[PDB]
């Protein structure tokens, strides 16, 4: 069964957060580890696999440690050669190494032909307008939600300033996916309620490693602007 929508107190408020918005922003923002066919070289708790991948650009780590839902997750993909796409953090990472939850996909069999890329729409709604919808790319077919989420949320931070440094133009946010079988399921887009932001913590969403068919799955961006 879908995950219900949001009921009107399940979604986090920016006006609620005080902490920096620039934390949540940073996550997003051209923000991503991305390696291709790699196996798991160790582990750390039950649940993770750490694998060798170094960032191209700036040159920050060459070890990446992903922590999965649980340790039938991490056995599954031990020892498969991988693709891996998600959001990286530094504070309270714990194993040039850096951390991150779920983003793995097997190589084999996942691609399409002829060098394609399968499109996936995007529909935003600010209070309830579909005002903007545009689309993102990704030669997997079977994707990480995660990968498709940052590929959202790096172009709304561009386009529609989603986040900022010390705030968002937007109150409440969520990314809903619409999958061809039925199911539903959504992410909350701000931060909890307080002063500061826990990126693990925030993160941690990723970890049931949940994929999608790229070529059928749709996806909507509902979001509340601030005075009304
Ligand atoms: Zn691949």
């Amino acid at each position: 069964e879908s995950q219900p929508d949001p009921m009107p107190d399940d979604l986090h408020k920016s006006s609620e957060f005080t902490g920096t918005m620039g934390n949540m922003k940073y996550l997003y923002d051209d923000h991503y580890v991305s390696a291709t066919k790699v196996k798991s070289v160790d582990k750390f708790l039950a649940h993770d696999l750490i694998y060798n991948i170094s960032d191209k650009k700036l040159k920050n780590y060459d070890k990446v440690k992903t922590e999965l839902l649980n340790e039938d997750l991490a056995k599954k993909y031990k020892d498969e050669v991988v693709d891996v796409y998600g959001s990286n953090y530094y504070v309270n990472c714990y194993f040039g190494k850096t951390c991150m939850y779920g983003g793995i996909t097997k190589h084999e069999g996942n691609h399409f032909d002829n060098g394609n890329l399968q499109n996936v729409l995007v529909r935003v709604y600010e209070n309830k307008r579909n005002t903007i919808s545009f689309e993102v790319q990704t030669d997997k077919k079977s994707v990480t939600a995660q990968e498709l989420d940052i590929k959202a949320r790096n172009f709304l931070i561009n386009k529609k300033n989603l986040y900022e440094f010390n705030s968002s133009p937007y109150e409440t946010g969520y990314i809903k996916f619409i999958e061809n079988n039925g199911n539903t399921f959504w992410y909350d887009m701000m931060p909890a309620p307080g002063d500061k932001f826990d990126q693990s913590k925030y993160l941690m969403m990723y970890n049931d490693n949940k994929t999608v068919d790229s070529k059928s799955v749709k996806i909507e961006v509902h979001l509340t602007t601030k005075n009304g």
